[PDB]
């Protein structure tokens, strides 16, 4: 189907090669950064991002999909810089990120009005730019599938139909929000194969993850490093298993790393003694080497990091 | 010099002239305007802002307090273009406007680290400018007093103590959220006379109102025009009753008009019927004349619109 890149003539589905499916160059709360720019440092952030991408490309990473959308502080101009300064393939997406309600702006507005916003970022461009969204991100968490949360999921379903672009979800692995995102998206006509249920690696309940995969969707083991949601040695033990059961065709791995996080749980103070080894290369340093160590083979890891992302964007 | 102004030198608590205590030059959602700027037209917004501000001046309005803060789309620089085009005593403020929870950025952070933000705008400047904040605005609505909501309130108190600036609040006149904000600010040291429970004019329940006034806190009859919450005539009737009971010295009147409201509930087409007369000079055309006509002398009004504000910023 061909995919739009941040500041590039665009590439074809089959030519994305080794790609990381959930990585944030930078995340912040639009509101806070707009009212207190003194808290942030573009230069310090820009560099932290450059070091990651380049040294992530050194490992062979050819494409990076960044699910940073509204609520996370998407910035197409910042992302465009990183591209010019690295040459990496960035796939920017659209959508909305919320756990409970929508900004007051969305009061008594139709799901169609929302989908329009997504379709705009896909057809027209992003933030007055020519860069187009190659997907749509949606979220759900502890609060569950709330009213406004469901409205976004449906707005996503429409955008998919109208554009054919895939969907990436943030979910809570413990409250079945992921399975619900799948139920709704499927009921609305979305192709399960065009759905990636995220943050499923945050659990070791193999029986639940399989239920989502058996329905034909991708299961997102996409938080290597964040030891707060699940230790690495226990995540690897989980991924290594779904692989033994032949679920590679639905397995997607990433870090969900944020070269720069304004989160109170990501301060330049906590990380050290919370999620130490949490880099955009944690998989090459541990995961992958571990898998090969358990006799997986290059074919399988090629499936997870090349074939899957390929089927996903086509 | 003790009360900050946008694009002007500070002034004394006095010579503030006829003032509108609660008016918005324009409101919007930080997140939405960033991600989808195609939804807004600054050219138009600017013309309307300057437009209204002028007519206000034509009626003797010398000062306007704009309680637009985080969540409502505060833009100091935009306010400058309005002041320079009118030369109005526009007072800017700091604070956070939420109904339920804070942006993930505040997750973990303490009520103390939040107060530090307001103080920056009060001492240093708003969004990296010499423009100081003359007050703090907190909010609470239908959802009630949530954890995050309460955190913001207590933070507001801290700021008042070290800065001396008053607090303008937003509440729901139907769920005691206003009284709560009152029983939570005074305790933190804040001087009751330095508070202003707003949106009390949205109800005809005289008992509920008098209760807040009977505690040294200013009552906010500040939504003239917004018939959705209460018709003009029924408001005029309510304010008159309060005056006829000596609650004059504690009464503050305004429109809470959004020369450019982002809410989807105030669409361009659904204007008439919902808030036809709604403007920033609706009180000079209706309210005031009504009052005079009903035994309220010129001194009282000068008390409500001139002195009361003074006491507020002292
Ligand atoms: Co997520
Ligand atoms: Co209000
Ligand atoms: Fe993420
Ligand atoms: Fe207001």
């Amino acid at each position: 189907m061909r995919i739009p890149l941040v500041g590039k003539d665009s590439i074809e589905s089959k030519d994305i090669g080794f790609t990381l499916i959930h990585e944030h160059l930078r995340v912040f709360s639009e509101a806070v950064r707009q009212q207190w720019p003194h808290l942030y440092n573009e230069d310090e952030e820009f560099r932290n991002a450059v070091n990651e991408v380049k040294r992530a490309m050194q490992f062979g990473v050819k494409t990076i999909v960044d699910p940073t959308v509204m609520g996370l502080g998407r910035d197409i101009r910042f992302m465009e810089k990183v591209v010019k300064a690295t040459g990496i393939n960035l796939v920017a997406g659209t959508g909305i990120y919320i756990y409970i309600d929508l900004p007051f702006y969305f009061l008594n507005r139709s799901i169609d009005e929302i989908a329009d916003l997504f379709i705009h970022d896909i057809k027209e461009g992003i933030q007055g730019t020519l860069n187009k969204a190659g997907f749509v991100k949606i979220a759900a968490d502890e609060p569950g599938i709330t009213k406004d949360v469901e409205k976004v999921i449906r707005a996503a379903a429409i955008a998919n139909k109208e554009t054919k672009v895939p969907i990436i979800t943030h979910s809570n692995a413990h409250n079945n929000t992921g399975l619900e995102q799948q139920r709704i998206l499927t009921e609305e006509g979305v192709d399960p194969g065009k759905i990636l249920i995220g943050h499923l690696g945050d659990t070791d309940n193999i029986d639940y993850i399989k239920k989502i995969a058996d329905k034909g969707s991708f299961i997102g083991l996409d938080r290597y490093g964040l030891d707060l949601f699940l230790p690495v040695d226990k995540r690897n033990e989980t991924t290594l298993r779904l692989i033994k059961d032949g679920y590679s065709d639905k397995i997607m791995i990433s870090h969900d790393y944020c070269c720069t996080i304004d989160l109170g749980t990501a301060k330049p103070e906590y990380k050290p003694k919370l999620a130490p080894r949490w880099s955009i290369t944690l998989i090459f340093e541990d995961t992958i080497p571990f898998l090969k160590r358990n006799g997986v083979n290059e074919e399988v890891i090629a499936t997870i990091f090349k074939e899957n992302p390929k089927k996903f964007f086509s």
